[PDB]
């Protein structure tokens, strides 16, 4: 009969706009992933960069139903991303709430990276690189300074040089015991990244191998800014899930990648079934295409968190 | 930034209670459809009859997220169908409207069979027969009778006695003037109807060839009513997406089916590319798996509508 409406703003006051609930939901779903207690249906997309696609998954049970246009911010001065979330009562089927996505979506993206780095990412990093000064690109940087103590510098690019110039700026005046660095080029940025998160809006590779510094963590959030010779050349290759995976298709549709060459899926690392980082040399791949389960769960701890303060909209459905 | 919330209440009150405003956007739906100028991934089912469907598709884009289960009129009261249907701007990609769906998905299926049977029911048939009381065969019934002037007799069969017997009393008494007939089985209802529409929820079939008379078509609404033998034995079969259909599969790879054995697609009939009935012997069968188009178009025409009356409630998503 009922459903809760959570806009962005009643998301950010139950507490979606920090990222330890966001860590603990995927925490919880990528155990459920690795043990495969899930319904993970192939996502459709749905394209007149520019897409919808439908992300639905079982467990609670629901769907991320999220618009992307790159002509966003460029032309009409909106949000690229944009979209609602629906959760549903998995006893009942009947949907129990309708919540805004760009902002969980983000947030959980940023977890992703969090919980990869921890297994993945060498001991006492200091540098971290941030490529896309987006939506995803700010929570990328937020979350990792929530959750890792000592990161000391920040390199930050992005081919829109006022959109990155205004991100190090503000992010500098949040944190000036932090040094953030506006790079001229993605080289540099790279080059200098102990870890490194991609969060651009691309079709073309343009990161090189041997940019990347030894002992290297590389979390691909935008996937397609990595050119197919760090798939083959990095000591460990990372994915969320390997059947939603199959650029590392055609890999494995060339003769030179394959299941057994992938180290291992990131639940399995948050389980102990496979081991993270075994040396401070390794450069280290990861690789998530996003998985629907990532949402719905996060979704769902907000939602509970919204409900036990009275936050949002009650709906009626009929 | 603003969404349209549109409940059930809301729907009904900007006209979606009655089927003429289905028809015409079906009737813009099916043309679309024949003219390839739409995009419908296939749709992914998430089951943990039990399941839910994400069904996008882009015309105004949109999705329908219906859930359902069995136990529902059987042991909590409540409608075995549920969900909701997100309306996009396609030049933004952002949803403009949050909408309950079971009504409209009703509506919208009874609009196929109104559609289907303006083509392929027999000139000036007298008997129609309903198997299945629950939402969609009281739809399926109320949008027969309001775009066909001159329907005589209603033979109505239900597995439940009484669900059945409290249709056929107070439709008796909505329209007086109909001879309304509960039958003790199946087998009754489909020999005297020269339209038969299946509304049930069952997974083994039933409905015999020789049970159909001479001339007459059924839509197979809920699919799994119809023996094999029917498919292969009609005159004419019609579906809505042959690409969608693949119980014609299995017909299809054994050696008993093909595409060049189906009459049309539904969308062919509507455009006047491929003829309907042609004899008043030909007995022919609809099998409408349900397109995504369908529902997105009668909600983008019903949100058009609550908005010229200012029906509905807004929604802000930031
Ligand atoms: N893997 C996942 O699970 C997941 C989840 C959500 C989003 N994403 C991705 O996140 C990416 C960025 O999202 P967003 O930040 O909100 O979009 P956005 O707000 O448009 O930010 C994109 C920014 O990247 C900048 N950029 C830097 N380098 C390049 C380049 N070489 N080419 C093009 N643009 C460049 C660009 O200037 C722009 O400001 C998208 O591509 C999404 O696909 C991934
Ligand atoms: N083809 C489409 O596009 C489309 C769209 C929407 C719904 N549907 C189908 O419509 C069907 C019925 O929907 P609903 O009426 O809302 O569900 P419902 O409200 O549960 O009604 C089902 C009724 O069918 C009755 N019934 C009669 N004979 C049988 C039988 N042999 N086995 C089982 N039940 C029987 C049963 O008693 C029950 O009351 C579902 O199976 C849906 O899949 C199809
Ligand atoms: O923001 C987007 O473009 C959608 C990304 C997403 O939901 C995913 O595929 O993980
Ligand atoms: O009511 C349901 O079970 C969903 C039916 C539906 O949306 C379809 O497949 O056409």
């Amino acid at each position: 009969r009922e459903m809760l409406y959570l806009n962005r703003s009643d998301i950010e006051q139950a507490g979606g706009n920090h990222s330890q609930v966001y860590v603990d939901a995927l925490t919880e779903a990528l155990t459920a992933h690795a043990h495969n207690d899930f319904v993970q249906p192939l996502k459709p997309y749905l394209r007149q960069a520019d897409r919808i696609i439908a992300m639905p998954s079982h467990i609670i049970s629901g769907i991320k139903w999220i618009g992307s246009k790159h002509d966003n911010p460029s032309k009409r001065n909106m949000e690229r991303a944009s979209g609602v979330i629906i959760l549903n009562d998995p006893e009942t089927n009947y949907p129990i709430a309708v919540m805004e996505a760009s902002l969980i979506s983000s947030m959980r993206t940023a977890a992703v990276s969090v919980i990869a780095a921890k297994h993945l990412a060498k001991k006492g990093f200091k540098d971290l690189t941030i490529i896309g000064c987006g939506l995803i690109g700010d929570k990328q940087l937020q979350s990792m300074l929530e959750q890792f103590d000592h990161i000391e510098r920040v390199f930050v690019y992005d081919q829109f040089s006022e959109a990155c110039a205004r991100f190090v700026d503000r992010w500098q005046q949040q944190r000036p015991e932090i040094n953030f660095i506006a790079t001229e080029n993605a080289k540099e940025a790279v080059s200098n990244g102990e870890v490194v998160i991609t969060c651009t809006v691309t079709d073309q590779p343009y990161i090189e191998y041997d940019w990347l510094q030894k002992g290297a963590f590389i979390s691909n959030i935008s996937i397609m800014d990595v050119h197919k010779e760090v798939f083959i050349k990095a000591d460990k290759v990372v994915v969320d899930d390997w059947s939603q995976c199959n650029t590392i298709n055609q890999l494995v549709l060339e003769g030179k990648f394959s299941k057994e060459a992938l180290h291992a899926e990131l639940g399995q690392l948050v389980t102990g079934d496979i081991p993270g980082r075994e040396d401070d040399d390794e450069i280290i791949l990861l690789n998530p295409m996003g998985m629907a389960i990532e949402d719905i769960s996060s979704a769902y701890f907000i939602y509970q968190q919204a409900q036990q303060q009275n936050i949002g909209t009650t709906l009626n459905l009929y």
